[PDB]
C-alpha cells in the first residue's frame, strides 16, 4: 500500500503469525507461563528496550526519525528496570542473563542506529506499537498466571502512564510514520528492516524455550 | 556541626519529628491508612516530585547542585506516572487532585530552582534521602493495610530500581553534599530551607488529613 504503516502491517503479516505462534508465545497466550519463563522474557525486554532507546536518543533530531520521537509517551527503560528490581532483587543488574539471542538483537539495533538511522523507525514500530497494542491482554494472562505476590510492582513494564488513549496514539504514530519522507529504495530497506525485527523476536523465543526445556 | 548533612540532620530535628507525629503520618505508621487517603499522598508526592526534578534538571550543571546530581538512581517522576495510572486509571492526568497545599508546595520548589537554586538541594535532601530511608516501611504497611490485588503496580514508588545499596547511597549522597562549597549566609540559609521543606510536608498532611475527615 501507498502508506508506510499499512505497508508495514501487510508486509510482515507472515512473520507477525509466525511470532505470535511461536512455541513460547503459544504457551503464553494458552496461558501457560513460569515464573522462570516470565523472568527471561522481561530480562530481554530490558536489553533490548536500552539499545533502542540508546540509538533513539542518538538520532532523535534527525529528520529520519525525529517526527516518530515521543520520549515521554513511550520509554520503557525505566519501567522495565523497576520491574526487574522487583523479578531479580536489588542486584538485579549484576544478576541478568544476557544471552546469544539477546546480543544478536542488541547488536541489530545499534548497528542500526550507529550506521542505518533511517531504519530505526522498523525497530521502534514493531517494539512499541506491538507492546502497546499487545499490552494489557499480555498482563492479564501473566497475573492469572504467575499468582503474584499484592506487592504493588513487577508488570509496570505493561503500562504506559503516559499515553491516556492507545487507539488515539497509535493513529498519531502512523500519522507521523507516514509523513516520513524517504525514497523507495529506503521504504523497501525499511520493510525489510521490520521483517528482521521480528526475526530476531522469533530467535530469541525460540531461545528461551530451549533454555527453559533442559 | 561541621559537616552539612550531619548539620541539617541535627538543625531539622524538631521538625522531622512534628512531620512523623501528624496525625495523618501517625495513622499511617500505626497501620491505619484507606484508599482515598493513599491515593491522595501519590497525588501529591507526584506533584512535588515533577517540579523538584523539573528544577533540578534546570540546574543540574551549576556548581550548586551538581555534585548531588544522581538523576538514574534517584528519578520518581515515571514511577509515580505508573502508580498514578494504577490507582487513577488511564486519565489519572485530568483527575488527580492539585490542593492549595500541594500548590504551595509546587510553588516553593519552583522559586527555589529558578531564583535561589543554590538552596535546592535542601529539598533535594530532604526528600529523596527521607523516601529512600523511609521508603521499605512504609511500603510494607501499605500493602498490608490496602489489600491491593495481585495486579504487579500501584507502588513503584517505594522502589528505587537504580540503587543497589541504600545505606551506601546514602554515604556516597552526605559525602556530595559535604564536598559543597557555600558561605556561611548560604549555609545558613540552606538549613532554613530545609526546615521550610519539613513545614511544607507538614501542613500538606494537616490538609490531607483535613479532607479525609468530612
Ligand atoms: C502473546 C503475544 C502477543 C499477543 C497476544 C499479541 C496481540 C496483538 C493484538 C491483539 C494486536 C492488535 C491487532 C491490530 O490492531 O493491528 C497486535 C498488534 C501488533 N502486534 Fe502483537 N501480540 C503479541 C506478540 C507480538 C510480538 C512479539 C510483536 C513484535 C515483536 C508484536 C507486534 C505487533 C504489532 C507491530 C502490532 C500492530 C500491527 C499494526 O497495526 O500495524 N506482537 N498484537
Ligand atoms: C513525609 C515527610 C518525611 C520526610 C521529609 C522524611 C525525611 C527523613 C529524612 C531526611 C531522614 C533521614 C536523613 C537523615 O539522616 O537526617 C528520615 C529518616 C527516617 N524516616 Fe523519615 N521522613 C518523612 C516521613 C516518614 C514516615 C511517615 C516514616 C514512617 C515509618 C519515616 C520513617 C523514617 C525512618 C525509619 C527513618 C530512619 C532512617 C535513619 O535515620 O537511619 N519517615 N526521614
Amino acid at each position: 500500500p501507498q502508506d508506510l504503516s499499512e505497508a508495514l502491517k501487510e508486509a510482515t503479516k507472515e512473520v507477525r503469525t509466525q511470532a505470535e505462534n511461536a512455541e513460547f508465545m503459544r504457551n503464553f497466550q494458552k496461558g501457560q507461563v513460569t515464573r522462570d519463563g516470565f523472568k527471561l522474557v522481561m530480562a530481554s525486554l530490558y536489553h533490548i528496550y536500552v539499545a533502542l532507546e540508546e540509538e533513539i536518543e542518538r538520532n532523535k533530531e534527525s529528520p529520519v526519525f525525529a517526527p516518530v520521537y515521543f520520549p515521554e509517551e513511550l520509554h520503557r527503560k525505566a519501567a522495565l528496570e523497576q520491574d526487574l528490581a522487583f523479578w531479580y532483587g536489588p542486584r538485579w543488574q549484576e544478576v541478568i542473563p544476557y544471552t546469544p539471542a539477546m546480543q544478536r538483537y542488541v547488536k541489530r539495533l545499534h548497528e542500526v542506529g550507529r550506521t542505518e538511522p533511517e531504519l530505526l523507525v522498523a525497530h521502534a514500530y514493531t517494539r512499541y506499537l506491538g507492546d502497546l497494542s499487545g499490552g494489557q491482554v499480555l498482563k492479564k494472562i501473566a497475573q492469572k498466571a504467575l499468582d503474584l505476590p499484592s506487592s504493588g510492582e513487577g508488570l509496570a513494564f505493561f503500562t504506559f502512564p503516559n499515553i491516556a488513549s492507545a487507539t488515539k496514539f497509535k493513529q498519531l504514530y502512523r500519522s507521523r510514520m507516514n509523513s516520513l519522507e524517504m525514497t523507495p529504495a529506503v521504504r523497501q530497506r525499511v520493510i525489510e528492516e521490520a521483517k528482521t525485527a521480528f526475526l530476531l523476536n522469533i530467535q530469541l523465543f525460540e531461545e528461551l524455550q530451549e533454555l527453559l526445556t533442559h
